């Protein structure tokens, strides 16, 4: 069916828990065997989410190549992204690696440092200029270079240098910080005028390794952001955009992370996004 007349008829219908719980049944399971060796424990969040061995980001590190992230490989959208954890106490050294290691130009942060009282992430980039951060165990170096606060989300440019060869890069920070504590967004709106904005940074392009993103858990905002715009872009490649089937997109993306978004809310607000989307576009 077409995306928004089958959304019509799962409203009226009540039964966004029956879909989901389908793509729930369907989705792949593929092992994750280094993700639970005990000496990883302190590198994962939480124990019920683990990227599979398949398609797993390796350090380039002969002690210890383990993180939780990911390679979602789009193929015929031409995009790719890495979705990772929220960083850990223990981990953020190894973040930064990857970032360098990957070629990255954008980090996609969809989560506040604290929500409902909890902490979320570490505090992983500098808050002022001339305070910057080292990161010993990977021979990093951070600092804030300028920041631009607007009401829905926050651009920091970002210096990351490799401490062993002196290469310098620039780094841009995508900070959206309104996401609510419980529930999705009523509005897609400030949603799509962020991704159009990592979209115009170039942070998305074939010239630039894959983009970051992540949230706590590095599934459920996530996988919204990565499926909206994967399911944008083949509306505009196609010759007959009626035929981009989300719920399809959505199981091709779990072949290589599991859980990607984590409830029927969720769900429906991702098609509340594509269908919004898809009208600003022409
Ligand atoms: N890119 C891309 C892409 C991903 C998934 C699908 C659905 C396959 O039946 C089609 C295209």
């Amino acid at each position: 069916m077409e995306m928004e007349k089958e959304f019509e008829q799962i409203d009226k219908s009540g039964s966004w828990a029956a879909i989901y719980q389908d793509i729930r049944h369907e989705a792949s399971d593929f092992p994750s065997r280094v993700a639970k060796l005990p000496k990883n424990k302190n590198r994962n969040r939480y124990r019920d989410v683990s990227p599979f061995d398949h398609s797993r980001i390796k350090l380039h590190q002969e002690d210890n190549d383990y993180i939780n992230a990911s390679l979602i490989k789009m193929e015929e959208a031409q995009r790719s992204y890495i979705l990772t954890q929220g960083p850990l106490p223990n981990t953020v050294g190894h973040f930064w690696e990857m970032v360098w290691e990957q070629k990255s130009r954008g980090v996609v942060m969809l989560n506040r440092v604290m929500e409902k009282g909890s902490l979320k992430c570490a505090q992983y980039w500098p808050q002022k200029e001339e305070k910057e951060m080292i990161f010993e165990d990977t021979n990093l170096k951070l600092t804030l270079i300028s920041e631009d606060i607007k009401s829905y989300y926050t651009v920091r440019q970002l210096e990351l240098e490799n401490l062993t060869t002196q290469e310098t890069r620039e780094i841009l920070h995508f900070h959206y910080t309104t996401w609510p504590d419980f529930g999705v967004p009523e509005s897609p709106a400030s949603f799509l005028n962020f991704l159009f904005k990592v979209r115009e940074s170039g942070s998305l392009s074939p010239e630039h390794g894959p983009v970051v993103v992540h949230c706590s858990a590095g599934i459920g905002r996530s996988g919204t952001f990565c499926l909206a715009d994967t399911c944008l872009l083949l509306m505009d490649k196609r010759k007959d955009p009626s035929s981009v089937d989300i719920k399809k997109v959505l199981l091709e993306m779990r072949k290589f992370r599991m859980g990607l978004i984590q409830t029927a809310d969720q769900l429906r607000f991702s098609y509340l996004a594509v269908i919004e989307g898809a009208k600003f576009i022409m």
